[PDB]
């Protein structure tokens, strides 16, 4: 529909900040899922769900990644009028399946720190199993069902570029922004709680074994840094969309699309962290991967 080009300046170092992230996402997730299924020490139940998990970022990372940035930085689509069907029907399945991976494996850490004695029996490969299949289950029942249908733009068309050619995007109406932002509410919630519940247990811990507060600040300085990461990795990357999606349903359609693109890298790029943040952060990870690089 000959769109306006919309080229910004020649400082176009966009490039080697967007496809960074693609080449992490798929080489140090495609590193991942090796070294949980090489090596016969890495197959506990716990584990199970953290290989799932960079799966489902590595299929982001391979499909979506590449198109999503050259959409972005040239925001004109030149990949064809078939593909925005499936495209708009990927990520909104991977990344919400990755946001409920996330939710069990907090669930998985608390079960595992506030009741250390029975957490073999409670926690084994079926319900790692479980969790997989209700996640998965979850990102395709909701992705298919409102975003393949069309059913989400049921009287909205005043973005002119949803009715273009060349143009895809995901303009949310009023009635379903508010089950997308439950959705991603939900998890979050529980999260946060598990995770405060797990810095209250490391506190008490850290002052019976002492006994100063010399002493106690450096041990409450490395249990609060290590969670507090993971919640702003989190945050700062899943905040910033669905504040924007639940102010332009009710607002009416006010936000330039060259900020929008800019703002869905951010959910996006939550995918180059996330391994590098669940996976490398511990010593036998870092081993499994020093050793799969070299020749053994």
């Amino acid at each position: 529909c000959i769109k306006s080009s919309y080229a910004p300046w020649p400082r176009a170092i966009l490039y080697g900040v967007l496809g960074l992230g693609a080449l992490l996402a798929v080489f140090g997730n495609l590193l991942v899922i090796i070294a949980i299924l090489h090596f016969k020490q890495l197959h506990t139940p716990t584990n199970f769900l953290v290989a799932s998990l960079a799966c489902a970022d590595f299929l982001v990372g391979v499909t979506v990644m590449p198109f999503s940035t050259v959409r972005s930085v040239e925001s004109c689509w030149y990949f064809g009028e078939s593909y925005c069907k499936f495209h708009t029907c990927f990520d909104t399945s991977f990344c919400f399946a990755s946001l409920f991976h996330l939710c069990c494996i907090s669930i998985d850490r608390y079960i595992a720190v506030t009741d250390p004695l029975t957490y073999p029996t409670k926690f084994t490969v079926s319900v790692s199993g479980l969790c997989i299949a209700l996640s998965w289950f979850f990102s395709v029942t909701y992705s298919f069902s409102i975003f393949y249908t069309g059913a989400n733009e049921e009287g909205i068309e005043e973005l002119v570029a949803l009715t273009c050619v060349g143009g895809c995007q995901a303009p949310l109406n009023q009635n379903w922004v508010l089950l997308c932002f439950l959705l991603f509410f939900l998890p979050t919630v529980v999260m946060v709680f598990l995770y405060g519940r797990i810095f209250l247990v490391a506190k008490y811990q850290a002052r019976k074994i002492e006994g100063y507060k010399e002493r106690v600040a450096k041990r409450e300085r490395k249990a609060a840094k290590t969670l507090g990461i993971a919640m702003a990795a989190f945050l700062v990357s899943w905040l910033p969309y669905i504040i924007d999606a639940v102010i332009d349903a009710y607002m009416n359609f006010i936000t330039p699309a060259y900020v929008y693109e800019i703002l869905v890298w951010c959910v996006y790029y939550n995918s180059a962290m996330n391994p590098l943040i669940y996976a490398f952060f511990y010593p036998w990870f870092r081993k499994a991967i020093k050793l799969i690089v070299s020749g053994k």
